[PDB]
DNA sequence: GACCCTTCGGGAGGTGCATCCCGGTCTCGCTTGGCCTCC
């Protein structure tokens, strides 16, 4: 119930309920989320996955591997009587708003064109790409707390168990069907306030002064160029004020940087 | 049957020629249904 699965289900995958189906009362917890089934009310959805496993889902779970071809379209046109899974799409983001319950679908073009016009009037899309999914963070006012399923994917019980809600701008949450261990979700956290105030600060520099900038930082990260050739870039070009905005860690420079080429 | 006394100075390069060219891979880290056999 009070988890983030429920979350982005009752605001992004609660539009496939008349296609989903009556549960079938289970004892074991659900083996996608993993949770105990003391909040699932004792119920749960009995199923066979690809790989010939028996597999419980709960309400939230069991909508990702929904095949609704009126509602989500045709994924493949090899197979047309499955439609496009929310645990099979891939390079597909979701921004799902919890508190107020509302969710934003950052879908590619292609995949825009393969849902039918019935989906748009449930559900808000966007057209963007995994690219422009930093894009959209950025411009847009995010309410929070919120769900940023930054790739929805193919791994659906990984996407499933990286699910946390952001609470604040300061730590965004980015779930890419990667399973979010402790020790990868500095890869998966985007800090978009320190971001948001690092691009105020580069509109005082040149093209030239950001790129190189950029450059330097991303070099360092990647340790192809020294610490004092770094600095000595920096000191040259005025870049101390830029850097005093950067987190220490190498990867959460990565991320800003990204952040930043992207916008 | 005991020592003698051990040389100088020359003069020590010049050239030529330093290639052509190939030809730089597949992969794959996921799940699903469709189709094809087959216990
Ligand atoms: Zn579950």
């Amino acid at each position: 119930m009070n988890h983030p699965v429920e979350s982005v289900y009752s605001a992004l995958t609660s539009i496939l309920l008349p296609y989903m189906g009556e549960p079938v009362p289970v004892q074991r917890n659900c083996s996608c989320c993993g949770r105990a089934p003391s909040e699932f009310d004792g119920v749960g959805f009995e199923l066979v996955n690809a790989y010939r496993e028996r597999v419980v889902h709960c309400r939230p779970c069991q909508t990702f591997f929904v095949s609704a071809p009126e509602l989500m379209g045709v994924e493949n046109p090899k197979k047309p009587t499955t439609g496009q899974k929310f645990g099979m799409w891939s390079g597909v983001g979701a921004v799902i708003n919890v508190e107020d319950n509302s969710s934003v679908l950052l879908a590619p073009q292609g995949v825009v064109n393969k849902l039918p016009e019935h989906f748009f009037d449930h559900v808000e899309v966007i057209t963007a790409t995994s690219g422009q999914h930093l894009e959209y963070l950025f411009n847009t006012e995010l309410k929070f707390p919120l769900i940023y399923i930054q790739n929805f994917g193919v791994k659906t019980y990984e996407l499933v168990r990286s699910l946390r809600v952001s609470l604040s701008a300061d730590a965004i949450y980015t779930c890419a069907d990667q399973l979010l261990t402790r020790q990868n979700e500095v890869l998966y956290m985007l800090d978009l306030k320190k971001a948001k105030e690092l691009h105020q600060e580069i509109k005082n520099y040149s093209k030239k002064e950001m790129d190189i900038f950029i450059r330097t930082v991303t070099l360092l990260a990647y340790s192809r160029i020294t610490p004092e050739a770094a600095s000595n870039e920096f000191k040259k070009n005025n870049l101390i004020p830029l850097l005093l905005l950067l987190p220490t860690d190498p990867h959460q420079r990565l991320s800003i940087l990204h952040l930043l080429k992207k916008v």
